[PDB]
């Protein structure tokens, strides 16, 4: 089997991407944030505290003839940005882009934190990291990809995120028309539960490439590119007037600036992030200070190749017995 679904930016900045997902029978379509940095499929639901729902579409398990309470199971997750959610668990049929999994754990939110309530466009998350990070207790549950893997033509999914445009998540096949040149594959460590890999270096604009190992994760659920402070300082030093602002929470730059590109290495290959992908616009409406899309990881504990990086590439998440990542230009 295979599946193919369009993923669409939630706003004009590409702050996140939503993909329609069919849950239950008859189908209830919810727009979920596919997140290669977590491993829970959780949704706003008929069980979510009413004051914490503000415009999201909800899953109502009692209206699904295939829903079954997973007795005794609870979940609770806290994300790297400080947000969180928790609840109970049903199993139900879940389909993405024509690919159907029966018996998928659908984690129904009883509580969500403010940032989720305040985003009416995201009806939940679909985690695509390794199932060892799934938070369901006392019986850990498998991700959608893990459940689908054996049925797929090839044990892979691909992320082709658009810049200010829709893109595609494919499951079970690699669309050879979706990228240019060749895909370069690189080793993955699953020891932390992430799609963790080592970039071979970077360049700023037309500058020389610096060969250096940068360990990080490929994370579709993180908006920006978080890298070591040395790298980030080298980038923003090429933008006149750019500075790190403690009050804003990162590097800002004059909105009148033209940003240089940023290149990262994948083995001997190179992925170029155009400067325009690094512009996240005014820090507040009407401001002439703009927020940068490359930020320091120094306070995170891990480097994160988020959407800013991933949207410059066609990315293969190879879930073979020994997983690998592939990157191609496009």
């Amino acid at each position: 089997s295979t599946g193919s679904a369009t993923t669409t930016p939630i706003d004009s900045l590409d702050d996140a991407y939503i993909t329609p997902v069919q849950i239950g029978t008859p189908a209830q379509t919810l727009n979920l944030d596919f997140d290669t940095g977590s491993s829970d499929l959780w949704v706003f639901s008929s069980e979510t505290t009413a004051s914490e729902v503000d415009g999201q579409t909800i899953y109502t398990p009692s209206k699904s003839t295939t829903a079954k309470l997973l007795s005794g199971a609870t979940w609770s997750i806290s994300y790297g940005d400080g947000s969180s959610s928790s609840g109970d668990v049903y199993t139900d049929t879940v389909s993405v882009g024509g690919l159907t999994v029966t018996g998928q754990a659908v984690e129904s939110a009883k509580k969500v934190s403010s940032s989720f309530t305040e985003d009416s466009t995201i009806d939940g998350l679909l985690g695509l990291a390794f199932s060892t990070l799934n938070t369901v207790s006392p019986t850990q549950q498998k991700t959608f990809f893990d459940n689908a893997k054996a049925s797929l033509d090839s044990p892979v999914f691909t992320a082709d995120l658009g810049y200010h445009a829709p893109g595609t998540y494919n499951f079970g096949f690699i669309d050879t028309t979706a990228y240019t040149g060749s895909i370069t594959y690189t080793a993955v460590s699953t020891k932390q539960g992430f799609w963790e890999w080592t970039s071979t270096g970077y360049a700023v604009g037309s500058g020389t490439f610096k060969s250096t190992s940068i360990d990080g994760i490929a994370d579709t659920g993180t908006t920006l590119l978080y890298l070591p402070a040395t790298v980030v300082s080298a980038y923003w030093a090429q933008v006149s007037g750019a500075k790190s602002s403690s009050s804003v929470g990162g590097y800002v730059f004059p909105c009148s600036a033209t940003l240089p590109s940023f290149t990262f290495g994948v083995g001997s290959a190179r992925i170029v992030i155009p400067g325009d992908y690094i512009d996240f616009g005014p820090i507040s409406t009407g401001s002439s200070s703009c927020f940068g899309g490359i930020q320091s990881s120094a306070g995170i504990g891990i480097n994160i190749f988020g959407d800013v990086a991933l949207k410059a590439a066609f990315v293969v998440f190879n879930g073979a017995t020994t997983p690998t990542l592939g990157f191609a230009s496009k």
